[PDB]
């Protein structure tokens, strides 16, 4: 059942800034190296965007008002955001698109493991070329209605654009489509595009007839970043959110709010992330379990293994704290040779380490 499965997803905290004087800067230098935003994502293996952003939480009223039958997703991932959306709205259907590559993801692996069946996905994107899956290409939009004949009411883009102009290329193409499309023009100018954007400069105008409604700053976003989500529509264009706006809102959420843990614990997922971090790791991860992984080793792979145990060992010895960057900074600055950890382990393994670290801290006391 979709609604029962929603309990494995964590509560989202965000800041909404409607686009419709001197506001001093909020600053706090957190001495953190690890990606602590994955601390409440222990229940998800491949993708985990559903823990970062949600439609019922952010655009809940817009979902109720527009009441779409089909939701369009252009996110280059395993479909965890789409998986959460299926749990929130169990009668909604989906059109899925992701850039076709062997390097990255181009199939809903996470949606399939969360929901079970792909029956609700009416357009998996199968049989499409590399450019017909690329949001920055015309032919991608020309083939979006190949199955779904419903208007693009709410289009959701989680694409991570290499170039900042590539975001614009995608936006201009969305505008061109909604103002041309026989289906979409019948629905009117009350069409939306909710997309991930990296705020870098100030007073940067959006393309012609593209108006920003609100800007959402997520707790789940990388602290050191400037990633936000912007709701866009047809109307007299305004400027994109500036780098300053985001940092202050981002800081408040980091300084004040705590990371909410998931109501339920998917043991299958936790077992999977544990074996993916260190093959042989079993739950619960106690002192006896960690001493077993040490004796098993008695080489680069054996050096990488020891680094992992030593960190998980530090978590066991560390007291239970509130899930906030102040406590994560403490955890980091109390563990000696933190630089050895960052040097030995790659970006994916370091994300896997924090998912398991999070499981531990939640399982404490
Ligand atoms: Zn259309």
């Amino acid at each position: 059942d979709p609604t029962e499965q929603l309990a494995y997803f964590p509560k989202i905290t965000f800041e909404r800034l409607k686009n419709y004087y001197a506001k001093g800067k909020l600053t706090r230098n957190y001495m953190i190296l690890l990606p602590w935003q994955h601390v409440n994502r222990y229940n998800f293996v491949f993708s985990s965007t559903g823990c970062k952003v949600s439609l019922k939480t952010c655009i809940g009223k817009l979902m109720k008002d527009l009441n779409p039958k089909v939701l369009y997703f252009i996110g280059e991932g395993a479909g965890n955001w789409m998986a959460r959306t299926a749990c929130e709205y169990p009668d909604i259907k989906f059109v899925y698109r992701s850039l076709k590559d062997d390097l990255d993801h181009h199939y809903p692996l996470e949606y399939q493991r969360v929901i079970g069946e792909l029956s609700r996905i009416i357009d998996s994107g199968e049989g499409l070329s590399m450019e017909t899956t690329d949001a920055t290409q015309k032919t991608h939009w020309d083939l979006i209605h190949r199955v779904s004949k419903d208007a693009l009411l709410i289009t959701l883009c989680d694409a991570e654009f290499k170039d900042r102009d590539d975001f614009f290329k995608m936006v201009i193409l969305w505008r061109k489509h909604v103002l041309s499309c026989r289906i979409c023009t019948t629905y009117g100018t009350d069409l939306y595009l909710f997309a991930k954007y990296h705020a870098k400069d100030c007073n940067v105008k959006l393309p012609f007839f593209v108006r920003s409604v609100a800007t959402f700053i997520m707790q789940g976003s990388k602290l050191s970043g400037s990633e936000c989500y912007i709701l866009l529509t047809l109307g007299h264009h305004n400027n994109l959110p500036c780098h300053g706006e985001i940092q202050n809102s981002k800081m408040k959420i980091a300084v004040c709010n705590d990371f909410y843990a998931a109501k339920k614990l998917d043991n299958k997922s936790i077992e999977a992330n544990c074996k993916s971090l260190l093959s042989g790791l079993r739950i619960p991860i106690n002192k006896k379990e960690l001493n077993r992984q040490r004796r098993l080793l008695t080489k680069w792979l054996t050096n990488k293994a020891n680094t992992i145990i030593d960190w998980l060992e530090h978590i066991l010895n560390s007291p239970k704290g509130e899930l906030n960057y102040d406590f994560f900074e403490a955890l980091e600055n109390t563990y000696p040779n933190m630089i050895k950890l960052i040097d030995n382990l790659g970006n994916a393994e370091i994300k896997k380490l924090i998912k398991v670290t999070g499981y531990m801290l939640v399982s404490k006391k």
